[PDB]
């Protein structure tokens, strides 16, 4: 139940931790994919502006 507020192509968008599928570490940036209902959607934020639940998802991913 963590909410992520991000800018996609200059448009403010927002998606919850649960809907999140993929997370990659790209320099200072966090690059990710979610399930917007049937479809998949793309987004990114700065590691600085990221919520804790997310950062934990990332650590998990590096095994």
């Amino acid at each position: 139940m963590v909410k992520v507020k991000f800018k996609y192509k200059g448009e403010e968008k927002e998606v919850d931790t649960s809907k999140i599928k993929k997370v990659w570490r790209a320099g200072k940036a966090v690059s990710f994919t979610y399930d917007d209902n049937g479809k998949t959607g793309r987004g990114a934020v700065s590691e600085k502006d990221a919520p804790k639940e997310l950062l934990d998802m990332l650590a998990r991913a590096e095994r």
